[PDB]
C-alpha cells in the first residue's frame, strides 16, 4: 500500500519497505521478473526487522504490464510494514 | 585477479563485477539461492557494459556450502570481468 512506483523511459523504479522474512528479497525480484521487468540496479538495507528496497529495472520488450499491476503482484508476496 | 568472496560465521558476502546480460542479475541471485544461501541485502549498479554487484546472504539451513563452490557456481551464469 505505502510503496511507490515510477516510470520515465523504458525503465521502472520501485521503492518499497516491507516486513523481513526468509527469502522475501529473492521472491520480490522474481515477481519483478514475472512482470517482464529486467532488474539492473538494486539498493537495499535491513533494519528493525524491516527491509528497504529500491529496484531500477527496464522492460524486456514492450511497455506491457507496467502500471499498478506491480503493486498487486508485489503485495501477494510482501507485507509492506 | 578476479571477484572475491568472504565468509564469517553463518554470514556470507559476495562482491563481483561481470559483463552485463539481460536477466543476469536474477540468475546470479538464483544461483546464490541454489547454493543454500538466503540473500538479505543486495547492492548493484551498471556502468559501461559491466554489472557491479554486492550480496549479503545467510545460509538457508545447516546444509553449508563452501567458497570454491560459490566461485565456480557463479561463473556458470556470469562472466567475471
Amino acid at each position: 500500500d505505502n510503496l511507490r512506483i515510477g516510470s520515465f523511459g523504458n525503465e521502472v523504479v520501485i521503492e518499497l519497505r516491507c516486513a523481513w522474512r526468509e527469502g522475501v528479497l529473492l521472491e520480490i525480484m522474481d515477481v519483478i521478473s514475472d512482470l517482464h521487468l529486467d532488474s539492473h540496479s538494486v539498493q537495499s538495507s535491513t533494519g528493525d526487522g524491516l527491509l528497504c528496497l529500491t529496484v531500477n529495472c527496464k522492460h524486456k520488450g514492450s511497455k506491457i504490464a507496467t502500471p499498478g499491476m506491480i503493486k498487486e503482484a508485489l503485495q501477494r508476496v510482501a507485507w509492506i510494514c
